[PDB]
């Protein structure tokens, strides 16, 4: 009912007493903690603290829980004022998701001594010595395997000695498969994180080769999954994580690029067909034939096998070359801004934020 | 004449009384509403409200109606303060066009039960069940029709069976034509929204084929309007609306791109002509011939049929390749900023704004 | 010596009296103008004006003349407060060059009635009726002339009838030359504005043809100045003015682009020479020969006449293709930001600024 | 224990006295300097200074040394207030590294009269007359030498007269080598600055030619270091310094570009191999052969020697052309922002900052 006066180093704030009695745990809401800040000659509380920061602390009492931050006060100064006014760890955690820095995820443990030794030994290569030694050999097994796959597709050998070279890798592809299937917090959550479901498609398509030798169009595609062994490098590369979430945060913005271009692939190929169908020398036999000419011009690749020849086709091709810029440059800066939003918060993100946030 | 003191939680404001008597309907302007906020021991009115928000509410009384917003206070907080001070729905609507979020347009009704059932059934596919079922079939009729037009221009059949395939579509192009011509709020405003005038050019150029078979250069162009059937997909695509307004907001900024390039198409073709006219092997027969070489180089497409050969032409072509970047990259970022201005206010625009604006 | 208190609607400011006595013409500095704002019950001056705007007006008295503007207060509100406090037209003009909007240039007059009629008739086409009629015919004379120059270089006529076509233009190129040489504020300043010195190079190189027919390498270049007739279109085009100042504000930033690329033209051509000199089939005869290959790859034009063939040249050409992006994309966004700085202040610039600035 | 009141032109600040007694050298902390600002009728100190600037000066006393700056107050105004309040040269230097402008590096001297004359004569060409005359001749020695190296690789002379032309340069490459080796502050720090270690690789690879004439694959590469003579131009070019630090500040961001592309060079070449291996006419013999096709398409260079022919390869090449944009445009704007961060602070950087910072 009655009101209180709070004097933050010369700046006067006046709220009713019952507003501070919403949160009877904090500094301002507990009548025995603030009694050493009272000033009986002026009937007010004097804090020699930051001036522009208390305007946000007062709003947390009035709004009932919303923690904002003014532009002037930095992160390392506003975080101390939450610690000084004792707003609580629920109030402190609201400064996380307001700012954008997400909390750390607690990892489950296999509640033993054997499986708790080997879980932190391979999943967390920064733990121990051979944990750093298991990472420096896990980069080789994929890197040799992508090279011999590049070496198997060489025309010197295609036009079994390499079988002892590849089985040197797949048993190591089983060696990290076997020791990780059963050492996990739960087999359920081991089948959720996509970084290992993709790895078992490096052991199945080699295994289907053995059952088939001991349907020819299938035999090409089951060696095509041997190009997916380059996706295992995302385990030991921080950059592909940032590229990984960039597409993962732009499922829709990529589909708007493909749809925006595909109208022009229909439109300009049909426009150059109806201006170059009157020529026995013109290569444009069909609109299905002229689909390749469109996507090369709008991407400004410009091969030079296909050529418009009449004057009506060259003005069609001129407007196709201009509109390829505008049908590409519009959706893509939201993909650069999505990438930098993830690039910032991984290499320089939690080095200033969480250093003075959690405490 | 006399002045009043308003105390917004410790911050004192003092205006004359006649300034509050400009708007004798609101909270501060009505002498029986504010009488429960008076403080007879200090001769002032005490509000325990947001501090930096009242600086904008006070300016609305002084300026006579202008509603601004400080940078600090968000949209969801400044909107409550207009609701608390009871500034009025005309004052609340000024927070719309100041912020930029435009009001919703009221749609007219055909004041019946038959035509009011069928107006909301096809124009508003989110209304009912078969309203969502009429949209999933309206995407097929255009999509098959663009495919058979691509299939009619195949060279396997050109070098009537397809007539029963296309008339399967045009009667459906009449089926959405017929039921929408007469079910409308007014036939006048049905002929204003361009999304249906373009649709009737998918029934007229097929109809001119029938009168002509039952002038050869006209027969090509009346099949050229069968490429305009891809423009009907903007009815069931939110993305082409955003691309649609992007060109619609940059009629002038596109014409500055075409004019800026076209000076270089004249200039560099004339410069490479006067350095390569001294060669019987040079392909550059004319400045009308060298127009095609210019627009390919400045767009960095680079076909490779045309080749400058002398040393004087290669330095001309070098400056043509550099200046193609600067004659393209300058006008286009105002077209990316116009696109993102419409991209933001359609998918994430009214999800934070109007959720706490209208009330 | 003594101090004054100024109360801007509840906010108290206190300066010494001698600070207001620096500028004894304004409202606060003149002791008979502010005497109707005095408040003898509080010993202060009460203004019911804008609160955050007076913090900048007070700094103008303390600093001795510097007029700033806070971020919060707009242009149309801060301009009224200078008008209300009567700071003066010298103080008002300091709000121009602080904000960036330059003053209008006063044009000189030929102090007569004949020459003052004809000066505003052609230089200012927005003056009268035929002033708009002289602009619609001044666009034709250059546009026909650029076409017949394009038509003279046609190979149908080169491989005198066109002389009566071109002299139809050059006498009109004399008709705007003659009536503007002598109608001017001064013949001195008529020879300074570059928009007419360039026009007289459309009458001299045609005139040298007549003295020579009534040295063959000169005869080509004196028809090469007939491509400079496209530069006269900047008189009746607002866009080329903005492009004109963009290069005119980036003399240095263009030279940093040409120098940055030219290191790569030396470097990669020498690197591909030393990896492809071991081949009788390689086209790269010299580093002067491989200069053309470098500038085509780094600009991503990619003709396709020149081809690296050995494996050592393809890895050289791969790094040449990547580094062409970084040797182009770095200097150019300061040229887009210079263009938009001039694009904004010509079509939408003085429509909000000077509408409430000068008064 | 007791508190003081400071009145910055109407704005009241109140801190305890012991907070000002942390820094007993400044104006507020020294009880004989502030005694002429006291006001015995109000028991406070009155300063007629800038209002929003003292909120940052007060925080320097409370935080114990941190000097911030509000957004409102400029650099030339906040710097005067540090000078007026006498915060000290250690406090003044904290305004440097907070703002970002680094201090000037003191150069060592050879403590003589001979070597101190010649150190400032060549390293500092802005010192004297012939110091500007030694720079205008130091640009020629490298520029002729890069030309005769371009002239030695001409095919008119390769398919000794030029030896007296090149030794005219290398003795001048010794003339700036000899006079700078021994005139330095220390021979240790002369071997640290990379701008001269690179210069001595313009005298060693010519010297190995003399020992070998008075191993053929070495003879090519020791003339390949004669392309490194273009790197000496960074001594007399301010622009290459800014490009020099741009790569020097993006060692990691360049490696993320090469790694991001190289996944696509593996992926799409393997995808176009498995769709074009079924053709005797297809040029794609191997994935090592198709590596060149990938990096040309993703960079949108598009030579035109290699051509996908089947329909399955053209849809593979279409997605390769699109994804080349997204595998290039993502890392590069952090390299444009790193370049402009160095471009700003060298030509317009210390012209506003240090003009009113150091004093």
């Amino acid at each position: 009912g009655e009101r209180v006066v709070i004097n933050i180093s010369g700046l006067r704030f006046e709220t009713q007493l019952k507003t501070l009695c919403q949160f009877p745990e904090t500094l301002l809401g507990d009548p025995k903690r603030r009694m050493r800040y009272f000033d009986p000659l002026r009937n007010e509380y004097f804090f020699d603290r930051n001036r522009p920061s208390f305007d946000a602390i007062l709003y947390y009492y009035q709004s009932g829980g919303r923690i904002r931050r003014p532009v002037n006060v930095p992160i390392d100064i506003f975080s101390e004022e939450i610690r000084f006014y004792q707003l609580g760890e629920e109030a402190m955690e609201k400064f996380r998701e307001d700012e954008g820095f997400l909390r750390e995820e607690e990892r489950p443990l296999p509640r033993r001594d054997f499986q708790r030794q080997v879980w932190l030994l391979f999943e967390y290569p920064e733990s121990s010595g051979p944990a750093r030694g298991i990472a420096i050999v896990s980069v080789l097994v994929i890197l040799i395997s992508i090279v011999i796959f590049c070496l198997e597709t060489l025309p010197e050998f295609r036009d079994d000695p390499f079988f002892v070279v590849e089985t040197l890798c797949i048993i190591w592809f089983s060696f990290e498969l076997l020791v990780r299937f059963f050492a996990c917090p739960s087999k359920a959550t081991f089948s959720r994180n996509i970084m290992n479901l993709i790895d078992i498609v490096a052991i199945i398509p080699y295994f289907i080769t053995l059952g088939t030798e001991l349907s020819l169009a299938i035999l090409r595609v089951i060696r095509l999954v041997r190009v997916f062994r380059i996706f295992k490098l995302s385990r030991h590369s921080k950059g592909l994580q940032i590229l990984g979430q960039t597409l993962k945060a732009s499922m829709r913005e990529l589909g708007l690029l493909i749809f925006f271009l595909f109208i022009g692939v229909i439109l300009f190929s049909s426009a150059v067909y109806f201006a170059e169908a009157d020529d026995p020398t013109s290569g444009f036999s069909s609109i299905p034939d002229a689909f390749w000419w469109a996507v090369v011009t709008m991407t400004t690749v410009g091969y030079g096998d296909m050529h418009p020849v009449t004057i009506g086709g060259k003005i069609v091709g001129s407007l196709c070359a201009i509109a390829g810029v505008l049908t590409i440059a519009l959706p893509v800066p939201v993909i650069v801004s999505n990438f930098n939003y993830f690039y910032h918060r991984e290499t320089e993100g939690e080095e200033q934020s969480q250093y003075m946030h959690v405490g």
